[PDB]
């Protein structure tokens, strides 16, 4: 809807800043809206849903097993840690450490993920390999959030980010089981309750993941719907504000709220 495209519009006018929109039918592939689809922007979190993506497609292959735990120590707690923070006696579980990541944001449990498929290079590889030629992360937490302007590393598209999640979600890569977990981990996410969230009328399904850094960054990506109903995948990402956190939040819940009025 154009009147969606006018709140995205409004956004980068108050927030002195540029906004990447996509609006994408998940059952179809068709497009519905966008806004600077082929712009870079900084993937901060939202990659830790990629980045699952690659440890369930080594679940799948036998490489790797979701039961298997991990022991880390107290210098691998980096900033921002909730739930690995918790457990340095104790280890985690590669099926915690995703949730964790998802649900939470936990940096060090996405380090530790890292570490399991072999570092950020490779999981640009598992990107390349399913037809994502230009998302990129280069580096660890905390320094994948920088959001040096026209650095390309630790970057994607909202485009790309848009139809790589479409096929993670839904497309031929991952077995029913593990598609089903990854929605069921976005669907528990806990910090994106300022967001997408709280546009949503009783009755309707989603299924998100949020992100923050440096320079003014934000960004959103979902999938969502009325229940039982086709869903939509939307991504927004800003860059580049120097906006407060709360004005960044209060921008997309009105794009979100513009969205569910003319869905």
């Amino acid at each position: 809807h154009p009147e969606t495209l006018v709140k995205v519009k409004d956004a980068e006018d108050k927030l002195g800043a540029r906004v990447g929109y996509i609006e994408l039918d998940l059952n179809s592939g068709k497009i519905l809206e966008s806004f600077r689809p082929e712009e870079r922007f900084p993937m901060m979190s939202t990659f830790k849903v990629l980045l699952c993506g690659a440890v369930l497609s080594r679940v799948d292959a036998g490489q790797e097993q979701l039961g298997r735990r991990i022991h880390y120590s107290q210098n691998d707690l980096v900033e921002y840690s909730p739930v690995t923070e918790k457990h340095l006696t104790d280890g985690m579980t590669v099926r915690e450490l995703c949730s964790a990541a998802i649900t939470m944001s936990d940096n060090t449990a996405a380090n530790l993920l890292l570490t399991t498929i072999g570092g950020p290079k490779e999981l640009t590889a598992f990107l390349h390999n399913m037809g994502d030629h230009v998302t990129r992360l280069d580096r660890w937490e905390p320094e994948l959030n920088e959001a040096i302007p026209n650095d390309e590393r630790d970057t994607t598209t909202p485009a790309a980010m848009a139809t790589t999640l479409r096929k993670l979600l839904t497309g031929e890569l991952l077995t029913l089981a593990s598609r089903q977990q990854l929605i069921d981990w976005m669907e528990a996410d806990k910090v994106a309750g300022p967001l997408l969230r709280s546009a949503l009328p009783a009755g309707w399904f989603i299924a998100d993941k949020s992100g923050a850094s440096k320079r003014g960054s934000r960004g959103i990506i979902a999938a969502l719907g009325p229940d039982g109903k086709p869903s939509r995948i939307v991504v927004i990402y800003t860059t580049g504000s120097q906006a407060t956190m709360d004005e960044r939040n209060r921008q997309i819940a009105e794009i979100g709220a513009s969205l569910i009025k003319h869905w």
